[PDB]
C-alpha cells in the first residue's frame, strides 16, 4: 500500500467499472431503459427548444434501439480545445455538452454533460449519424472507443441526430431485452409533455408500431389517466404559469378509487421520489383546502401531473429521481395556492364533491376506531 | 450552436457545477452531513482492512470537521503516471483511488474513486496531514485547488491521515451548521458494527464528547435500539457468516410496538432505501416463519440489522442508499432460511411469542373487516 496502489480510471472506464452510480440498477431492467430515456432525453431537449419536430424511437430485430430526432445534429466541427470533433468529445468525455449554460438550450433535462456517453461506454457497440452543415457524418464505437473520426458520407439538406446503440452484456444482467411497454408508457408521457412534436415508436420485431402526438397537454394527459378510472367531477384543474423564472404547470382531477398518482416532471425528466415541487403541491394543496373549508362553515383517489421548468435543478443523483432545488418548493406551492383557491371558487360543484369525499375519508377512519 | 458551444468541465469543475449528482441534497443539510460521513468511511475502511483501531471525528468552533485516523496515512510518493503526489491525485482526481481491485482492502465502503475528493471539491478549504513512512506531510487546499506540493514537515513514529474541511456555502445552503447528534448516531452504529475501534466525536463549540467502543456487535446493537421499547422475547437471533466470498451477518428482536426498523448495510454504509439485501432477508423472514407454522399446525415490532460485506457491490447513485447487486440478494435469503430456521428449533419460547403477535396483527385486520 503506496503511491502505486493509486490508480487513475481515464476516459469512460470508470463508468464501465461502477455503471450503477451513473446508470442505474444494472440487473433489475430499470437501468437497461435508462439508456433509451438518456438518449430520448437528449432529443426531447432540442424539442424544448423549439428545433425538433419529430423522434421516432426503434426497438431493432438484434436487440439494438435507435433514437432519430430531425433537431440541429450534434455539432461535427473540430473542437477547438480538445482537438477532435466536437461529436466525439461528447460521446467520450464525461462532463461534456452545451447545457452547462444557457445559450444553447434555455431549458433543458441534461445538465451533467454525461448521458449519451455514459451509453456510450455501456454499448458494445453504437452507430451516430449526424445530418448538419449541408453534410451526412457518421462514425462507430465498441465499448465506447471510436473506430476512426467522425467522417463526411454524404450531403444533405436534413439536419439531426441518430443514435443506435446495443447494450454491453458484461454490464447489464438479468433484463436484458427491450420492452415496448416501457419505451411506450414514456414516450406517450412525453407527447402530452411536449405538444406538437410527433413521437414514434416502432417495434422492428414484431412490428407493432405507435405514433404519439397527443394535442390537449398535461390536462389531457389527466384525462387519459383516468380513462379507466371513474373521475367524480367534471372540471379538471389545470394552469401553466412562469414566474420569477421557473415554469409551473400543473392539472389534476379525483377519481372514485382510493389510490394517489402524482406524475412529477422537471424539464421533462421524471421524479420517480418526488421532491421540492412534490412537497409544494402538497403543502398549497392542504392550505387551499383547509382555508375553503373553513370558509364554506366545514390523497385518496387523486391523480395529478406537476410539470416544472427550471434553469438549473439540482438532483441528487445521476438518474434524477429526486429534485432538490428548494425554490421549486416555493414557487410551485405560491403558483397552486393562488390558482386552486380560484378553481374552487369557479367551481362550486366540484369543489363539494371533492371536499366530500375527502371528509368521506376522514369519517370513514373515525367510524373504525 | 455549435462545436464552440460543447464545454468539457476539468479537474473537480464538475463537481461544483453539478454537487448533486455526487453529494446528494446541498440544501436539507443530508448532503452537508454526508461529506463528513465521506471522510469517515475512508478511515473505516482503514478499519476493516486492520489497521486502523481510533478514529476523532471533532467538531471545531470555526464549523469545520477533521477526522483523524491511525491507518496506513494516504500514499504520499509521487504519483509515476501523474507526477505528483499520489495524496494530491486522491484529492484531485475523480475516480482515482486504491479501491478499485482488492489488493489494498479486501472489503471496502469506498469504491467509487471520487469521496474525498468531492469533499475537496466542495470546501472552500481543506487540510491533509498524513502520517507515513517516518515523515509528517501537509498539504492545504482552496475550493480543491492544492496550494503548494504536498510537504515534508516533521519527523514521527505514527501513521496516520488527517482530514479538516470548511464546507463551501456557495453550495450548501438551508443546513450550514453541523449538528452533534447526526454525526453522533452515525459514530455509535459504526461502533457497533467495527468492534474494537475505538471512534472519538467531539464539538469544540461547548465541550460535548462522546467515546464509542461498545463490543457486542450487531447483537449489541440490536438491544441498544430496544433499550427503550418493551421486548416480547428475550433471545435476540443473530448469526454471522462468509459463504461464496459474501459476508451476511443479521441480528433482530420483536418489541411490543408496531413500527418496523430495519437498518441495512453494506461494507459498514447503510442503504436508506434498502435493496438486495433487503429483499432477501424479507423472503427468508417470510419462507422460514410460514415454514413454522405449517410444521407447528398453524414487520409490525420489528427491530434488525443486516450487515453483507462484499467484494464489489452496486449502488444506483454516488450516496448508496441503495444496493442493486441481485446476488446479494440470494446470499442473505438462503444463509438467513438457514440460521434463522435454526433459532426457530432451538428456542420454541421465543418462536411462539413471535409468531403470536404476528397473528394478533392478522386477527386485528380481519376484526376490523
Ligand atoms: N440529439 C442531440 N441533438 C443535438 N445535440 C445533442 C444531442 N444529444 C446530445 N447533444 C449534445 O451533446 C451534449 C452532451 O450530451 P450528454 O452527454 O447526454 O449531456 P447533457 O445532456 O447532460 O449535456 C449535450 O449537452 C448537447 O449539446
Ligand atoms: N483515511 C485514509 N487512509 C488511507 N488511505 C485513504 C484514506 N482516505 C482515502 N484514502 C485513499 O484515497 C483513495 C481515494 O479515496 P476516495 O476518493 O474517497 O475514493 P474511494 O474511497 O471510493 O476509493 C482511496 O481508495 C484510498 O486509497
Ligand atoms: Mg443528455
Ligand atoms: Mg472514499
Amino acid at each position: 500500500y503506496d503511491s502505486s496502489s493509486i490508480k487513475v480510471l481515464k476516459g469512460l472506464d470508470a463508468v464501465r467499472k461502477r455503471p450503477g452510480m451513473y446508470i442505474g440498477d444494472t440487473d433489475d431492467g430499470t437501468g437497461l431503459h435508462h439508456m433509451v430515456f438518456e438518449v430520448v432525453d437528449n432529443a426531447i431537449d432540442e424539442a424544448l427548444a423549439g428545433h425538433c419536430k419529430e423522434i421516432i424511437v426503434t426497438i431493432h430485430a438484434d436487440n439494438s434501439v435507435s433514437v432519430q430526432d430531425d433537431g440541429r445534429g450534434i455539432p461535427t466541427g473540430i473542437h477547438p480545445e480538445e482537438g477532435v470533433s466536437a461529436a466525439e468529445v461528447i460521446m467520450t468525455v464525461l462532463h461534456a455538452g452545451g447545457k452547462f449554460d444557457d445559450n444553447s438550450y434555455k431549458v433543458s433535462g441534461g445538465l451533467h454533460g454525461v448521458g449519451v456517453s455514459v451509453v456510450n461506454a455501456l454499448s458494445q457497440k453504437l452507430e451516430l449519424v449526424i445530418q448538419r452543415e449541408g453534410k451526412i457524418h457518421r462514425q462507430i464505437y465498441e465499448h465506447g472507443v471510436p473506430q476512426a473520426p467522425l467522417a463526411v458520407t454524404g450531403e444533405t439538406e436534413k439536419t439531426g441526430t441518430m443514435v443506435r446503440f446495443w447494450p454491453s452484456l458484461e454490464t447489464f444482467t438479468n433484463v436484458t431485452e427491450f420492452e415496448y411497454e416501457i419505451l411506450a408508457k414514456r414516450l406517450r408521457e412525453l407527447s402530452f409533455l411536449n405538444s406538437g412534436v410527433s413521437i414514434r415508436l416502432r417495434d422492428k420485431r414484431d412490428g407493432k408500431e405507435d405514433h404519439f402526438h397527443y394535442e390537449g397537454g398535461i390536462k389531457a394527459f389527466v384525462e387519459y389517466l383516468n380513462k379507466n378510472k371513474t373521475p367524480i367531477h367534471p372540471n379538471i384543474f389545470y394552469f401553466s404559469t412562469e414566474k420569477d423564472g421557473i415554469g409551473v404547470e400543473v392539472a389534476l382531477q379525483w377519481n372514485d378509487g382510493f389510490q394517489e398518482n402524482i406524475y412529477c416532471f422537471t424539464n421533462n425528466i421524471p421524479q420517480r421520489d418526488g421532491g421540492t415541487h412534490l412537497a409544494g403541491f402538497r403543502a398549497a394543496m392542504t392550505r387551499t383546502l383547509n382555508a375553503y373549508m373553513d370558509k364554506e362553515g366545514y390523497r385518496e383517489g387523486l391523480i395529478a401531473v406537476v410539470s416544472v421548468k427550471v434553469p438549473d435543478p439540482k438532483f441528487s443523483s445521476q438518474t434524477k429521481d429526486k429534485l432538490v432545488s428548494s425554490e421549486v418548493k416555493s414557487a410551485v406551492e405560491q403558483q397552486m395556492n393562488e390558482l386552486l383557491a380560484e378553481y374552487l371558487l369557479e367551481n362550486p360543484t366540484d369543489a363539494k364533491i371533492v371536499v366530500g369525499k375527502i371528509i368521506d375519508a376522514a369519517r370513514a377512519r373515525e367510524a373504525a376506531r
